[PDB]
């Protein structure tokens, strides 16, 4: 068995930072993990690979001729803790559908046998500002059974969490895609943890962890590393270890209950 | 003549707040303006209308039968300063293409004669996290000749500005869509104005205004108003008046020069 997990959320909320640090902590624990980048920004694996970014399946297939001329061993790259990394890519802005590379990538990985029985976790890092095209395909096509949404007390981030939840509900009659929890990536505001707990309860899920804002993240990323690798003694490293433990132990996977904008605004108004 | 202007930027950066306050200031000046919401969040006109939001063309066409059964006078609503307001709408998350309503809306407005000679400005408020589908159509189909990008010192916001610029370049051989400037919506960080000026110079444009972060915005929006209407004496009201004056007077419209991620990172590193 392997747990197929997707990290969704609005742009810039902390998906790739949270995912790579969570995965580093899982690898540190002894888990075998693959990260699949499903964001056109295509820097979802750089901290595992110590790299600028990673060349994408779309890019590599174009240079090789067809996706059939690609071998899995040419595409997947291993970094910190043996974590395996791949980037989907996508068309240039203004051309096509921004999520088209996600469909190409996941189908390639499936056919080429990337989902080997020895993997414990697969994490998809997915753009969540729109829920359509290839960005909806992990939900629509039952690729990510456990959705974790990174958010914050920001209204836009909470709106995005509610939006992604509506997409989960839409495909509830097929497959087994479920909401596993909210991850609060703090903006250093008071009662923020209480706010995201309250939102999770309204949606029917939980806040699986409150990730503090910590400058050590920037110091690690300037050096192309996770905090886990950069400074294993950091308080923030222990925060990501706590998040990873709770994801491993999580048993609550639900069809969420999206809320109205009135209840969203009441939440913000309540928690000041 | 009328100037057709589009406001792009990442989610939650301040597009709708900046657009509605800019437009209120133009109306206060004596300009006739229409706002066309091109974001599925569909709250781009609420501060002009003093409303929760606005029912969308997609929603109204579905209740009426077809978009042909809609009349323009049923769809367009006037609010503060006589500003005319319309929302595109879009499909629910997980269904279709999130930008499909933008195409329906702009075509409806064109055929129904909404672009009457007496208008001075039209502002489209456009989701910019992906540049595809209906969100690319104002650029691809030459609807918004003047693009203004709201951003901040946030790397994601600057990335989005560079992404949107690549979409402008892609359609440079047709029509006349051009980058008119960057608008810095402050996160209250030092040298932020210098950073966005530097980014604009690299792209070949300008920073048309630095909008401060000011709590009066929230106090106005809680009451469903622009700052211009809520507190015309506020310092922030004068900031939006300054932005509106410089948009009116702007003559620099360019095919931008998108930068690499190395120059983006060097910018952030430089300005601390
Ligand atoms: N807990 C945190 N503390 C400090 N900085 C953070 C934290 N989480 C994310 N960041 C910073 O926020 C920025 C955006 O995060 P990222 O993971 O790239 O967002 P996304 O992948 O959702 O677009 C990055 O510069 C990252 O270093
Ligand atoms: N200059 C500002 N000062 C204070 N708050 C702001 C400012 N600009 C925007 N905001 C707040 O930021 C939030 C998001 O702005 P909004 O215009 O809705 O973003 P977008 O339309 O780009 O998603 C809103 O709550 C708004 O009140
Ligand atoms: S939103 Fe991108 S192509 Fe449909
Ligand atoms: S990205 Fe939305 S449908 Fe193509
Ligand atoms: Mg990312
Ligand atoms: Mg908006």
């Amino acid at each position: 068995a392997m747990r197929q997990c997707a990290i969704y959320g609005k742009g810039g909320i902390g998906k790739s930072t949270t995912t790579q640090n969570l995965v580093a902590a899982l690898a540190e624990m002894g888990k075998k993990v693959m990260i699949v980048g499903c964001d056109p920004k295509a820097d979802s694996t750089r901290l595992i690979l110590h790299s600028k970014a990673q060349n994408t399946i779309m890019e590599m297939a174009a240079e090789a001729g067809t996706v059939e001329d690609l071998e899995l061993e040419d595409v997947l790259k291993a970094g910190y803790g043996g974590v395996k990394c791949v980037e989907s890519g996508g068309p240039e802005p203004g051309v096509g559908c921004a999520g088209r590379g996600v469909i190409t990538a996941i189908n390639f990985l499936e056919e080429e046998g990337a989902y080997e029985d020895d993997l414990d976790f697969v994490f998809y890092d997915v753009l969540g500002d729109v829920v359509c095209g290839g960005f909806a395909m992990p939900i629509r096509e039952n690729k990510a059974q456990e959705i974790y949404i990174v958010c914050s007390g920001e209204m836009m981030a909470m709106y995005a969490a509610n939006n992604i939840s509506k997409g989960i509900v839409k495909y509830a009659n097929s497959g087994s895609v479920r909401l596993g929890g909210l991850i609060c990536n703090s903006r250093n505001t008071d009662r923020e943890d209480e706010l995201i707990i309250a939102l999770a309860n309204k949606l029917g899920t939980q806040m699986i962890h409150f990730v503090p804002r910590d400058n050590v993240v920037q110091r690690a990323e300037i050096r192309r590393m996770t905090v886990i690798e950069y400074d294993p003694k950091a308080k923030q490293a222990d925060e990501y270890r706590a998040l990873a433990r709770k994801v491993v132990d999580n048993k609550l996977l639900v069809i969420p209950n999206p809320i109205t904008m009135d209840e969203l605004e009441e939440l913000l108004m309540e928690f000041g």
